[PDB]
């Protein structure tokens, strides 16, 4: 076992927002990958914009205060630290990329429910219709569901 958070309560910060996409979608894209999580777990998560989040949500680019810089466009999309505290849990997607809602570009909530997988502790898949497998791939997102490679990732950390 990798860490896992101790506790079953989350809350998280959107720290900053792309200016790729309105405001209000950034919040929804984000929500909605934190209820794909919850949907199969006893996790709730709550949003906060003071105090003490545990998952921080960024938009940065290159370098950009840890030690794993991003590369522009394309190439990595985002990264996530698991469960820990500080910058443990937190999310970065690279702002080189174009966030969007939909299929072009970058999709921000399917990269989110990536990403919120490794802040929940899970690794990658090697199953290619899992969303925890290495690369993006876009998928239908009305009809976007975890793989049961996923769910037992997930369910093996939490229940
Ligand atoms: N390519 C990279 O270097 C980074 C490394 C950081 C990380 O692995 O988080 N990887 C990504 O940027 C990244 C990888 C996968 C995904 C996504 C995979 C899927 C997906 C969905 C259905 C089936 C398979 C994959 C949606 S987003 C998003 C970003
Ligand atoms: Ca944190
Ligand atoms: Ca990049
Ligand atoms: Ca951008
Ligand atoms: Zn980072
Ligand atoms: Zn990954």
């Amino acid at each position: 076992m990798g860490p896992v958070w101790r506790k079953h309560y989350i809350t998280y910060r959107i720290n900053n927002y792309t200016p790729d996409m309105n405001r209000e979608d950034v919040d929804y894209a984000i929500r909605k990958a934190f209820q794909v999580w919850s949907n199969v777990t006893p996790l709730k998560f709550s949003k906060i914009n003071t105090g003490m989040a545990d998952i921080l949500v960024v938009f940065a680019r290159g370098a950009h205060g840890d030690d794993h810089a991003f590369d522009g466009k394309g190439g990595i999309l985002a990264h996530a630290f698991g469960p820990g505290s500080g910058i443990g849990g937190d999310a970065h997607f690279d702002e080189d990329e174009f966030w969007t809602t939909h299929s072009g570009g970058t999709n921000l909530f399917l990269t989110a429910v990536h990403e919120i997988g490794h802040s929940l502790g899970l690794g990658h898949s090697s199953d290619p219709k899992a969303v925890m497998f290495p690369t993006y791939k876009y998928v239908d997102i009305n009809t976007f569901r975890l793989s049961a490679d996923d769910i037992r990732g997930i369910q093996s950390l939490y229940g």
